[PDB]
């Protein structure tokens, strides 16, 4: 908890607008992981990795739209 | 505007990631790419449609 990227986690996010999602996963760095989605806009949501939604649209970036 | 990768690699594991990125599809670039940046620091791309590493993928979400 001394060099995290995210002080809160945030939901509501789409797939059609994110552009890069990236998993930040937990260590000496930050206690919990983190998700971190950088929109087509240019601005960046801190996500809650636990989240079903999160998880739904990281597997169908891989797989399907 | 381009992909970020020219080629795939494999043999990575979610033990060794430090940081795994997925950009999805788009004009810019046909496949979705994930991009991992290794404990070493060097940075590794790997082919979205392996289930290696969609596994691998969620269960960094899960805290594995």
């Amino acid at each position: 908890e001394l060099r995290c990227q995210c002080l809160q986690t945030m939901a509501g996010i789409h797939l059609k607008n994110i552009q890069s999602l990236c998993v930040l996963p937990s260590g000496p760095h930050c206690t919990q992981t983190e998700v971190i989605a950088t929109l087509k806009n240019g601005r960046e949501a801190c996500l809650d990795p636990e989240a079903p939604l999160v998880q739904k649209i990281v597997q169908k970036m891989l797989k399907g739209v």
